[PDB]
């Protein structure tokens, strides 16, 4: 009854500003092609109704579920069908089915214009109206990333306000702002991929997959906490992530604030690093908790072999509650090994399971399971080796060269994937060298497997919507935890039928000359993928010969008196020499 006024309750708990920011984010993520001006109106209508409900909770409609009021507002958008086609059909449904329907139409690759920073323009807008400026920011990010973790987005608006406040008083605005925006953009993209993975886990592997992942991660972060404190927190946190992934953004933010306050209330049982966070206002406090460094491993923890290999009762304990016993193995192993990746720790738990399945049926189980850590070694040696060979390859060739070697690998592994996605994924995979090869020894495996999971999840999300490789389907869907090693093991897809040589990718207009460097590399990388789709067994020398010819040709025509003339009239030679080189 009273708290049937969910909207008043959210408005009271979050305050007007956050309430509006979250409602704006929600409309932007479901209706990614509506203009800001439209969404601002819908936000203001809901905020007014919220204020009415707050003054009187018995006003008509104040008892509806917030997520029902929100859906209803979606359904009352006049251009809903015009713009979102089928999406309109979702309106014929009852909740929760309606929402699930809408969520199905979130577009992970909306291919919205690139937002290129005009420092003076940004600053004029920021000076004119700070609130509108931040609103437009939330809307641009949220419509491009319809799974962006909403409370963090509110945070990135707040944190970066100082940016604009400082920068926009400077005479040289561009020199001040541009580095900061690049940094902002980097934070955003990583935050987006991370949340997109959490929402994919929950949807494709279920809530329990995200819980296991979080047990391992939180046991590393707060290794002094009790198992049951970690599971309480992971459960609350996974609820918050679920609510955010399902578009329940105000309940999401409200739950996260309670979680943040719970963690600060119990900081002494969790981690001494939390002291930093616990006197901050709520968005910042939450952000700081999500980013806290791993606490030190306490002293005097028994060796893992005591409960899990040496003990005579392993089988009985396992048999009485497998899930608890294995959750507990995962907690005990994670808290002791901050230098292992979460996904490696989950692999270790899975193999430990398979071992006791095998061992607990035998005549003498103890003799078999006592040596289990020897059997697990390989799951630690394989990632370290992956890092060692790829980092050496990265440092031998640098980022661009490492990207190209990954283009060659991935195009062979999944040559049916569209060329822009293979390029996009391969360039990100190459950047995992830039982000992780130089890290401390104990951060390298966590850094590498985490970024790999984010980027492979991105390939899985794109592929799930237009499946074209059965091997990608298998590695995306068979096991979240083994995704990375499943992709790692793929070899040249032997069922693939090469395409004819696609010349357009080796033919250009004069405006290639003025492309930003990044775009120029993407041009060469596109060409490289297309070489491999045509001749997947091309040799390193043939690939090198073709690309060198390519760059030499582009240089030559960009030097010409008549650039378009040289590209058009000489262009057939590059095409011919490229084909000659692949013989
Ligand atoms: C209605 C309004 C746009 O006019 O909505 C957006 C607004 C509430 O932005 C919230 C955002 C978190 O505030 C940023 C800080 C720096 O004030
Ligand atoms: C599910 C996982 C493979 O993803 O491996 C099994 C194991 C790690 O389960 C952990 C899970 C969080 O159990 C915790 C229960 C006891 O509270
Ligand atoms: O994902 C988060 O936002 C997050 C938020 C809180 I509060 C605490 C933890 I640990 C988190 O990891
Ligand atoms: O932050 C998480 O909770 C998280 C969850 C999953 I599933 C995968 C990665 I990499 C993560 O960082």
């Amino acid at each position: 009854d009273t708290h049937k006024s969910e909207i008043a309750h959210r408005f009271n708990d979050l305050g007007e500003e956050n309430f509006q920011g979250l409602v704006l984010i929600a409309f932007s993520q479901y209706l990614q092609q509506c203009p800001f001006d439209e969404h601002v109106k819908l936000v203001k209508e809901l905020t007014e109704f919220a204020k009415t409900c707050v003054a009187d909770e018995s006003h008509a409609g104040c008892d509806k579920s917030l997520h029902t009021l929100f859906g209803d507002e979606l359904c009352k958008v006049a251009t809903l069908r015009e713009t979102y086609g089928d999406m309109a059909d979702c309106c014929e449904k009852q909740e929760p089915e309606r929402n699930e329907c809408f969520l199905n139409h979130k577009d992970d690759s909306p291919d919205l214009p690139k937002l290129k920073p005009e420092p003076d323009t940004l600053c004029a807008e920021f000076k004119a109206d700070e609130k509108k400026f931040w609103g437009k920011y939330l809307y641009e990010v949220a419509r491009r990333h319809p799974y962006f973790y909403a409370p963090e987005l509110l945070y990135y608006a707040n944190k970066y306000n100082g940016v604009f406040q400082e920068c926009c008083q400077a005479e040289d605005k561009g020199a001040c702002l541009l580095p900061k925006i690049d940094a902002m953009r980097e934070k955003v993209l990583a935050s987006s991929a991370r949340q997109r993975l959490r929402c994919a886990s929950i949807q494709k592997f279920g809530e329990r997959a995200l819980k296991a992942w979080s047990v391992a991660r939180l046991s590393q972060k707060f290794p002094k906490a009790d198992f049951t404190d970690v599971t309480k927190i992971v459960t609350d946190l996974t609820k918050v992530h679920k609510e955010c992934c399902h578009g329940d953004l105000l309940e999401c933010a409200d739950d996260r604030a309670d979680l943040a306050k719970y963690i600060c209330d119990h900081q002494d049982a969790l981690s001494s690093k939390l002291k930093e966070c616990c006197d901050k206002p709520v968005l910042e406090k939450s952000h700081c908790i999500a980013e806290v460094d791993k606490d030190a491993v306490p002293e005097n923890l028994p060796p893992l072999t005591a409960d899990f290999a040496e003990d005579k009762e392993v089988c009985k304990n396992y048999q009485e509650a497998k899930d608890v016993f294995l959750g507990s193995f995962l907690y005990e192993y994670s808290r002791r090994h901050p230098e292992y990746a979460v996904s490696v720790l989950l692999r270790l738990a899975k193999e430990y399971e398979a071992t006791l399945e095998d061992c607990c049926a035998k005549e003498d189980p103890h003799a078999c399971y006592a040596t289990v850590f020897d059997k697990l070694k390989h799951l630690v040696d394989e990632p370290q080796n992956l890092i060692k060979k790829n980092c050496e390859l990265f440092e031998k060739h640098g980022e661009y060269g490492f990207q190209n070697a990954l283009i060659v690998r991935y195009t062979r592994k999944a040559p049916q994937v569209s060329t822009p996605t293979l390029v996009e994924i391969s360039r990100s995979l190459g950047k995992v060298g830039t982000k992780c090869c130089a890290k401390p020894e104990s951060e390298r495996m966590p850094c590498t497997e985490d970024y790999l999971s984010l980027i492979l999840n991105r390939l899985c999300v794109l592929h799930e919507k237009t499946p074209v490789s059965e091997k990608v389907t298998k590695c995306c869907t068979e096991s979240l935890v083994n995704r990375r090693p499943c992709f790692s093991d793929l070899t040249l897809d032997e069922t693939y039928v090469p395409k004819p040589f696609d010349e357009k990718f080796f033919t250009f207009h004069a405006d290639i000359c003025t492309l930003p460097d990044t775009e120029k590399q993407i041009k060469k990388q596109t060409a490289l993928v297309e070489l491999l789709k045509h001749k997947p067994k091309a040799t390193d020398e043939q690939l090198k010969t073709v690309m060198e010819n390519f760059v030499a040709f582009v240089d030559k025509c960009c030097a010409a008196d008549d650039k378009e003339g040289c590209f058009v009239l000489e262009g057939p030679k590059l095409v011919a020499s490229t084909q000659a080189a692949l013989a």
